[PDB]
This record gives C-alpha cells, structure tokens and sequence, in this order.
C-alpha cells in the first residue's frame, strides 16, 4: 500500500495508485499537523509501505525520525521535491514557509508526478496503469481548476478573516482576498481585551466573513462574530468527509470552493 501522512495527501496518492495498490492514511484527522505521537504500529505500517508520502520535517515533525530508516526510493517528501521549491509561499507552525502544501493545486500536481515516478520504478509491471492514472489525475485537476476558478472569481474583493493561517496556497491561486487571521483557541474564547481587538478589526476592515474550522466550538466562533456584521463560515483544510479514491482530490478542491462561496456569496 501507499501510506500517506495526512488525508489530502491520501487523496492525491489514491488517484495515482488506483487499481494498483491500496492507499492508507496514517493520521486521524483530529491530530493532523504537528502534535501526534506515533505508535509502534504506525512505524510498522510506514516500514511495510510500498511508498510513504508526507510533506516533511517542518510539517509532520513527529514522523521525521521514523522515516530516516526508509529508503529514498520508497518515499516522497513533498517539501523537498525539486519542482516544489518555486511553488512554496511564505507563512503551531513556527517555520518560515507555509507547509500546508496540499492546498496548492500546482504542488498537488508535482506530488502526483513524484508518486507516479516512484511507483513506476517500484512496480514496472503496472507502468501502463500508473501512466493512465496520472493522465486521469491531471485531466481532472485541469477541469476542477477551471470550475473552481470560475466559481470563486465573482468573490474577489470580498474580505474575510480565518482562524488558521493555512489557506494561502489556495487563496493566491484562485484570487480570493483574505484580510488576515486571528489566533483563537477552538475550545476557549479569547479574553475580554483580545476579543474586543478582534471584533474591532472585523468591523473596521469591513470583513464579509470569518471562517472557522470543523474542530471549533460554535460558541467560540459566535463569541468572535457577536456584535459585528460578519457572517460565520467553516473551512475544512483536510476534506475530512471525503473518502479516498480516484476523484477525491478534485472533490476536495471543489468542496473547499463551495465552503468559501457558501459564506462569501451575496450580501
Ligand atoms: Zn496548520
């Protein structure tokens, strides 16, 4: 099987590995980024994988050590790909670059190409199927790119805030106009002073929307938007409800577009 660290990397892998080998995701969604504590069983799965796919040590830091013992021809480390260097954007995260790389359609393409290359070397008997899969992935990516772009085009100029500084890759690519982000605990609303400052910025900068993520308590989001003119939305950067499969990455980009539009559309 191909073992991907995070769900959206699984979406990409599952397009390329379709009908060749299974794709598995290592991490449950609710422990995604940087905190997770790998179990011995997870390390076993990594070592047994046909191919491991992950962003790299500045994202899934918890798996860096486990991957040292996996041969280079059995891993794709997305942030280290030669073609990914000109695609990186400046941004707990704490590094210099935005490492939410799966939100860039161009980095997704580079990732698919890297996965395809490694699998063809590992499984030459399946080259034709792997080639067909890459062709289908790229065709869908092109079609989705066009659909999403047109759906988000009328929403340009409409300001909003987010609670997670992740979306830059997707926003820049499709021409959305974010006003910025607030650091907000998903379980506990900010204190009196900081809540005042946030609510003031929401009104002053003329935000249409503020976007939370699925793990945020509705009450925390309501406390942020209370008093302001601002509509509340939800973005899901992991596509948690989308099942792995051939069309999943395209479904993910399309869903994220729907989530932006659901809130930003109208007035
Ligand atoms: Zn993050």
């Amino acid at each position: 099987a191909v073992v991907a660290s995070l769900k959206p990397l699984g979406f990409i892998a599952s397009a390329i590995a379709d009908g060749v080998t299974d794709t598995q995701v290592l991490l449950p969604d609710g422990a995604s980024e940087h905190d997770y504590s790998l179990r011995p069983s997870d390390v076993k799965r990594l070592q047994g994988a046909d191919l491991v796919v992950w962003v790299g040590p500045e994202m899934e830091a918890f798996m860096e050590k486990s991957v040292r013992n996996i041969p280079d021809n059995k891993q794709v480390t997305i942030a280290q790909l030669a073609d990914v260097k000109p695609l990186l954007m400046k941004g707990h995260h704490h590094g210099e670059y935005n490492m939410h790389l799966w939100l860039s359609p161009e980095i997704a393409r580079a990732t698919a190409v890297a996965i395809h290359e490694k699998l063809v070397e590992l499984m030459p008997q399946s080259r034709a199927k792997l080639d067909a899969n890459l062709k289908d992935f790229e065709a869908q990516l092109a079609a989705t790119d066009k659909q999403v772009g047109n759906e988000l085009a009328p929403l340009k100029g409409k300001g909003y805030f987010v609670f997670h500084d992740a979306y830059g890759y997707y926003e820049k690519h499709y021409g959305l106009t974010p006003l910025g982000h607030f650091t907000v605990n998903p379980e506990i609303q900010p204190g009196a002073q900081r809540l005042h400052e946030i609510r003031t910025q929401l009104v002053e900068q003329k935000a249409t929307c503020v976007f939370a993520e699925p793990q945020f308590r509705p009450a925390v989001v309501e406390a942020v938007a209370r008093g302001t003119s601002v509509r509340m939305g939800t973005l899901d950067p992991l596509g948690t409800n989308i099942k792995l499969g051939k069309t999943s990455y395209s479904a993910f980009l399309s869903q994220l577009a729907n989530q932006y539009a659901s809130c930003l559309k109208g007035d």
